[PDB]
């Protein structure tokens, strides 16, 4: 759900997830996908194509078990789906922490981008 | 794919990537993963731990077009898979070069298995 994934990139970057990337460039957030704007905008672009090749569960309701071992995001088998529906969610946690550098705020809010291309 | 990896390993290392990095270790190749054996074996771990992050990216289309620009990989592929598929490679193949003087000719071929179960990335 979204808390397991807050709770990711929370642990992660320690940022406010939704506050830094409910509605960053144009992937992060509602409204499917957009040209990304920068790395962490790229993140979130991969992340909903990670979702969009998911099959048997809601990647917005369905809760999911995952451990932090290690100062590592470590998902639990659950369910085919689920299980990758949290490596989604770990893959963007981790991704986001990574380009956390390039982060830049004139992004933070956003259909002003060109459609996606195929995933 | 493994034809712009390896022809990156090649420009940072200046080595024949298929001899020095196709069987190096428990994570060079293009097989799968297991616990580091030194640094350079680290370096393909997050190599795949990055390719890792990319589920979702159509399987398929792996070919791009980096750059060899003043000596420095250049990822410009407007597809964003391809572009952090770009950096995958980028990043291991400067890891590669990084880490050759931990260069070890005992792991290049790893006869008897000798690898435990790689830790989550
Ligand atoms: C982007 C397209 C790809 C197509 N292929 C076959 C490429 C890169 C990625 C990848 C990586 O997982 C994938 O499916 O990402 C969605 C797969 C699996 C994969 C690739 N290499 C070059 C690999 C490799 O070399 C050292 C070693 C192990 C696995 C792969």
């Amino acid at each position: 759900s979204l808390f397991e994934l807050g709770k990711m990139i929370l642990q992660e970057t320690g940022k406010n997830p939704a506050k830094s990337y409910g509605a960053y460039g144009c992937n992060c957030g509602v409204l499917g996908r957009g040209k990304p704007k920068d790395a962490t905008d790229r993140c979130c672009y991969v992340h909903k194509c990670c979702y969009k090749k998911l099959t048997g569960c809601d990647p917005k309701k369905d809760r999911y078990s995952y451990s932090w071992k290690d100062k590592t995001i470590v998902c639990g088998e659950n369910n085919p789906c689920l299980k990758e529906l949290c490596e989604c969610d770990k893959a963007v946690a981790i991704c986001l922490r990574e380009n956390l550098g390039t982060y830049n705020k004139k992004y933070r809010y956003h259909p002003f981008c060109k459609k996606a291309d195929p995933c």
